[PDB]
């Protein structure tokens, strides 16, 4: 259930902490936008493997104190604070989408505590050599990233206009709000329990405004503060060919730059469907790093 953790710099983090109380932590880094609202399918898959699912809202999402100017790597301060709260020597970590860079960061910060990374449709570094980051992206994401590069003053009112349609959205509302970004396989994923969980995640992400979404976007268009080459632990990398939010080429790029990577490039899968259908295979590979 939900708890609050005070960090050393005086911030509060909203933390969703599952049992089992003695399990190895699985730290799940949420997407952009996203929050500490667990996906029930991920809870069931984690508990089946004896993993203790832990997620926190990144600064500015939900009731987590905004931390303006944060880089991707600054999230690893909170990884360390959370694992110290749990008294956990070792963990595995997973990140989806905007969570992918943050999951990798924790591995670089804590190379002897993080055993392995699961990176699901993770976004590539903004200066990724030889990659056109915006190529294959849905036009909503091209617009958002172009505003992010231009700065907070133009990005904020854009995100506030998008948030109008998403802050109270049910699953149908999330589909309507992401029109350019979802292929049919992703729309089909946002039904039933997964859709309810993702919509609840989106509502909590936007409950106190767009600050977490804004600060994530601004972080993704600057230096992460580390390179994928610095991630020494095994990475299980997954990417859908039909993803319009993080194009296939981003996962191909990350797979080429990570030193120890199992790469899975799934035909017919999008940004949402990749995680939903492959969760058992993803967690089997992650747990094998322990
Ligand atoms: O792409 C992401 O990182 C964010 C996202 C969040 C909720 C959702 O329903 C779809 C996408
Ligand atoms: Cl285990």
């Amino acid at each position: 259930g939900m708890t609050t953790l005070r960090t050393p710099d005086g911030r509060s983090l909203d933390v969703a902490l599952d049992g089992p109380a003695d399990g190895v932590p699985l730290l799940f880094h949420h997407g952009t936008p996203g929050s500490a609202v667990p996906v029930r399918a991920m809870q069931r898959a984690a508990t089946a493997r004896g993993l203790r699912l832990v997620t926190w809202s990144r600064p500015g999402y939900g009731s987590s104190t905004r931390r303006p100017g944060r880089r991707v790597v600054d999230d690893a301060d909170d990884v360390t604070a959370v694992l110290d709260h749990l008294r956990a020597e070792r963990c595995v970590v997973a990140g989806w989408s905007g969570g992918g860079p943050h999951a990798l960061a924790g591995a670089v910060r804590l190379p002897d505590r993080v055993a392995g990374v699961l990176c699901i449709a993770g976004v590539a570094p903004w200066d990724a050599e030889g990659l056109d980051l915006l190529a294959g992206m849905g036009e909503q994401n091209v617009e958002e990233f172009s505003l992010a590069v231009a700065g907070e003053e133009g990005l904020r009112p854009y995100l506030e206009a998008e948030a109008g349609g998403l802050r109270d959205a049910d699953p149908a509302g999330v589909v309507a709000g992401l029109s350019s970004l979802l292929p049919a396989v992703d729309v089909a994923a946002l039904t039933d329990e997964y859709g309810e969980d993702m919509a609840a995640g989106m509502r909590e992400a936007l409950r106190t405004g767009v600050d977490g979404w804004l600060d994530d976007d601004l972080a993704f268009v600057r230096g992460w503060g580390f390179a994928p080459e610095d991630v020494a632990v095994p990475v299980s990398l997954w990417q859908g060919a039909d993803d319009l939010m993080v194009p296939f080429a981003h996962g191909r790029w990350l797979a080429a730059h990570l030193p120890r990577v199992s790469a899975h490039l799934l035909e017919g899968e999008g940004h949402l469907s990749v995680g939903l259908g492959a969760l058992d295979a993803m967690l089997d590979e992650l747990v094998a790093t322990l």
